[PDB]
């Protein structure tokens, strides 16, 4: 059974989610190449709990070891921070972020591109990032999850690339993961309506490759099997009375905060 969010609670929403949004602002001048992945997050740890005066979502869920999760290139998702894997020319990753303030939970994520970029990693990010704007103009009241998941998987593979079915969008508030499970592919299995006052995630994996993925032995980091490029852009939202608005958006993201219809 999904919830909806009272007036208060959608507004402690629009400030775990601007927090969340503002540490992918914070850490984007620090990711260039020479950094470790490890540096990063104890950078937006620090950010998050001495300034934001919130916390880490991720740190401890599940077993999760770090703050925030970074991934690189192949890596699709849950990629470990670590001390000694550093960032290069050429690379693309993505900075995955979920905070908790009072209460409740900001999740969010973006990719960067490192030094200079290749016309194949920035397409697949432009393309990636596409998907979720996509997806983020059908939301309104009255349209099922379904048609949702179906066009961003129309759009990913009529580029060539292919969707993750592993892993999906979901309801968010002040649990992590609530329901619904957001597929970013068309299911049969889905059969959602949305309504005022939902809040849940949008966050389309793309595979410049095959679908298929694989878990390495640390129990989290996700690679794609076939070892190609792999992306992922995340917002959090509200729908509306007719439509949604981001909580997550940040200065560089080139869509309304409020999605009117
Ligand atoms: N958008 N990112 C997410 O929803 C997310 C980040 C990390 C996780 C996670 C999922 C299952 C178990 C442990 C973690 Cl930290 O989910
Ligand atoms: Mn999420
Ligand atoms: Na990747």
């Amino acid at each position: 059974a999904i919830s909806i969010k009272t007036p208060e609670d959608i507004e402690k929403m629009r400030v775990a989610g601007r927090l969340a949004a503002e540490v992918l602002e914070m850490i984007e001048p620090y990711v260039k190449p020479g950094v470790s992945t490890g540096e990063l997050d104890r950078i937006c740890n620090d950010y998050i709990v001495n300034e934001q005066h919130a916390v880490s979502a991720c740190l401890g869920y599940h077993g999760y070891p770090k703050s925030v999760c970074i991934s690189i290139n192949e890596v699709v998702c849950h990629g470990i921070p670590d001390d000694a894997k550093l960032l290069k020319d050429g690379d693309i990753v993505n900075i995955d972020v979920t905070v908790i303030k009072d209460g409740f939970h900001g999740d969010t994520s973006k990719m960067f591109i490192v030094g200079k970029p290749t016309i194949m990693g920035e397409r697949l990010c432009r393309i990636t990032q596409e998907s979720l704007y996509l997806a983020l103009r059908m939301v309104k009241p009255g349209i099922n999850l379904r048609e949702i998941g179906a066009a961003i998987q129309k759009f990913v593979e009529a580029e060539g690339f292919s969707v993750v079915r592993e892993y999906c969008g979901h309801g968010i508030g002040r649990g992590f993961h609530e329901e619904p499970q957001v597929l970013h592919y068309d299911s049969r299995e889905t059969n959602v309506v949305l309504k005022p006052g939902m809040t849940f995630t949008i966050e389309p994996m793309v595979n410049a490759g095959k679908k298929e993925i694989r878990t390495m032995k640390d129990g989290w980091t996700v690679k794609t099997k076939d070892r190609s490029l792999s992306a992922q852009y995340e917002h959090t939202i509200v729908v509306t009375d007719n439509g949604c608005e981001i909580l997550t958006l940040r200065k560089d993201d080139t869509i309304p905060a409020i999605i009117s219809h």
